[PDB]
């Protein structure tokens, strides 16, 4: 009741001759034998009955000069009575910082010295601090690193006690954590994707792997399925993944771990041999589809434009989605064309049937593949970002209005007209999802959607509110008998004088005509000059800030195309795979003729 | 004027000075109760601090989030709104019950137009 925290306020701060007495004066309080228990009563003496934290984490957690010494004549008291196996690993007793052992917080300090001593005396190495707060659902909410020593001390940029704790014999590399991690995801997540200027993850990671010299640390998947390649790709990392795709180590003994074999080199011609075990669309989940198919990222374009995606995406597209492509958008113009002839030559027989039939053909085919395209739109983050979630709706949405006009036009309704027209206009204006072949029409696209969605949406819900309040404040002082009559004729006169039609006269059937002028010329002057102009000087500037841009998102519309058009071939015609085996090794060569010259020039 | 060192730094905007006095940390003993900011615990980048909050709040009739608001003779008041505690105060005073005000506000005003 008072010797309990008095050792605990005695180990804090380090007066090193209280403690040692308060030691011997416990040691003589636990001589006299209440007959219950050894263990349980040194714990309930030593441990705090609320966290569950021990003299020793107390003593770690609140360094000072002399905070070495106090951790030996604490063990040499511990070694003393018996009770060191169960107080050195002792664990939290909340679900806070559920399992936070004294080596994790001896590593976590910067006190090496501390940490050998402990690891020394016997300190457990496969200890995993499996708390809720250690492995929390974002990353803003607690200090995610892998839950054990050899990862703490690896991602907290300690690469004395990571040399010092794989020499040891105990502590296994590959042990997984309770997420599926091992040592090398817990340092991919660590890991930052701007080039910084010293970024240790990169050595880190290098020199665990070469350390450790072995092909299992590469290709264990966590709980998610997912490789440190795949994970490097899912996080958006770009420089573990530069590092990664592309590691050359020379020498012998360390080769099978070695990832582009270069084959010669002269001046600036290098011909080189890469792998592709976790990198094409073999498999289901990989690297290419991983990096090209996400959304919660921003670097994409910094991941695609390195070998061997560059080139696998180069290869992928002059073998056989070119010639898919232009296929494509030669069947969608003949299909418009037969719907615009078909529409217009409207009978206000034998000539239409077959014209018809071909359209409903196309309809049916077009409705059900957006079906199955959406069918498949789960994550409901791709709506949130421009990729390409529009298109399969307009898509579906025109060739539902074909099937529903011709299915209204074989019976005997006659608003087939009105589906039939809208079908048309809008298979019109789907054309301009085909400019994205070329590189010019690209940024003509991308500026559509980028100026509706952030401008034109914003300027209209305000424009809204003007349009009804004159609306309503100019229809409601007209005399019921000029063409002010009602309120949807005086919206659709303001909706002409914004956009400079309509007549501003002054005679219109009022009994306050000076007040009605005074109305008419206050919305002229706010919607035709301030408000119009403005968005005008918005849309500017979103069209500046995309147009240099704009081929990062014409690189990745394209590449979105490529694996769409990759993934509607049958398992059969696949037998386009990269290069024979080596392991698949794609064998690529390029000129460097900028860091040849300067290589050089030194 | 009644005004501690504190609110002066926060009338005159002073982002430095103010970003001094409220997160003051001073380690030793016998300069402790000097300190305002007491940081609690801290595990690599997560920190768990208690700030004191005796001239910044608004208890009292002119304090420093009344001042560093309410203010136009200055040009960095965003500068002193972004450090804390009066970034989190902000937060915790707006999820608190000024959301749920401003939102009846503007529905009362709905339906009166
Ligand atoms: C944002 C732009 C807002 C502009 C709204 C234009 C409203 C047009 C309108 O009110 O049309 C009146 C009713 O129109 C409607 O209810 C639907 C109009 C569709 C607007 C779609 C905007 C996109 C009737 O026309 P009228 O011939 O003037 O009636 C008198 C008998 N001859
Ligand atoms: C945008 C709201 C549009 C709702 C339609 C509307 O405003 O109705 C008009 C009545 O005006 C209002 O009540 C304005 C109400 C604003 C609603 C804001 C939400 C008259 O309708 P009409 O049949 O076209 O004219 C016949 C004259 N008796």
């Amino acid at each position: 009741r008072r010797l309990k925290k008095r050792i605990f306020a005695a180990v804090s701060e380090g007066c090193v001759e209280e403690l040692v007495e308060l030691l011997v004066e416990l040691q003589e309080l636990c001589r006299r034998r209440h007959d219950e228990d050894v263990p349980d009563f040194l714990m309930h003496k030593l441990t705090a009955s609320d966290t569950g934290a021990t003299c020793l984490m107390k003593a770690l957690l609140n360094i000072n000069p002399n905070t070495k010494e106090i951790v030996r004549i604490l063990l040499a008291f511990a070694e003393e009575n018996d009770i060191l196996g169960r107080f050195i690993n002792a664990e939290y007793t909340e679900e806070a910082y559920e399992g936070q052992t004294a080596l994790n917080i001896a590593i976590e300090r910067r006190q090496g010295d501390i940490a050998a001593l402990l690891i020394a005396a016997g300190a457990d190495v496969n200890a995993h601090a499996k708390g809720a707060f250690f492995n929390p659902k974002y990353q803003h909410e607690g200090f995610y690193f892998g839950e054990t020593p050899l990862a703490l001390a690896a991602c907290t940029n300690q690469p004395e006690i990571v040399q010092l704790l794989m020499e040891h014999e105990q502590t296994d590399i590959t042990s997984r954590d309770s997420r599926g991690n091992n040592i090398l995801h817990a340092l991919v997540t660590v890991a930052e994707d701007f080039k910084t200027q010293n970024d240790f993850v990169k050595r880190m990671y290098d020199m665990i792997l070469l350390r450790s010299g072995n092909w299992e640390l590469e290709t264990t998947r966590n709980n998610d399925g997912l490789t440190p390649l795949q994970l490097a790709a899912k996080m958006g990392k770009a420089e573990i993944l530069k590092y990664i795709l592309s590691r050359e180590i020379k020498e012998k003994r360390l080769r099978s771990l070695s990832r582009k074999f270069t084959d010669w080199a002269y001046g600036p011609v290098s011909s080189s041999l890469y792998d592709l075990t976790n990198v094409d669309t073999t498999t289901d989940n990989s690297v290419l589809e991983i990096t090209v198919y996400n959304t919660n990222i921003d670097n994409r374009h910094e991941m695609l434009t390195l070998e061997p995606l560059h080139t696998l995406l180069h290869m992928k597209w002059k073998k056989f989605a070119k010639h898919m492509f232009f296929l494509s958008f030669c069947f969608y113009f003949f299909y418009n064309i037969t719907l615009t002839l078909v529409s217009y030559y409207r009978p206000r027989g034998w000539l239409q049937l077959l014209g018809r039939m071909f359209v409903l053909i196309w309809a049916m085919c077009i409705s059900v593949k957006e079906g199955i395209a959406i069918f498949l739109l789960r994550p409901s983050d791709l709506q949130s970002i421009l990729s390409d979630a529009w298109f399969h709706f307009v898509f579906f949405i025109q060739a539902v209005l074909v099937i529903l006009s011709v299915f209204l036009y074989l019976f005997a309704y006659k608003e087939y007209l009105a589906c039939l027209v809208l079908a048309m206009a809008l298979g019109w204006a789907n054309m301009l999802y085909y400019t994205r072949g070329f590189q010019s029409m690209g940024m003509y696209s991308v500026m559509i959607q980028k100026v509706i969605l952030h401008d034109v949406l914003k300027f209209l819900f305000v424009y809204i509110v003007f349009l009804l309040g004159f609306g309503v404040a100019l229809a409601s002082l007209i005399e019921k008998c000029s063409s002010y009559g009602s309120f949807s004729d005086a919206v659709l006169e303001l909706f002409k004088l914004t956009i400079g039609l309509g007549d501003l006269n002054i005679q219109q059937n009022s009994k306050y005509p000076i007040l009605f002028l005074f109305l008419l010329i206050t919305y002229v002057i706010l919607t035709f000059v301030l408000l119009l102009n403005m968005l005008i000087a918005l849309m500017g500037e979103t069209v500046e800030n995309v147009s240099k841009e704009s081929e990062r998102i014409w690189r990745l519309q394209r590449a979105r195309t490529i694996l769409e058009f990759e993934k509607m071939l049958p398992e059969w015609l696949r037998s386009r795979f990269r290069m024979g085996e080596l392991r698949l090794c794609l064998r690529i060569n390029e000129v460097k003729w900028t860091e040849w010259k300067t290589h050089v020039s030194f």
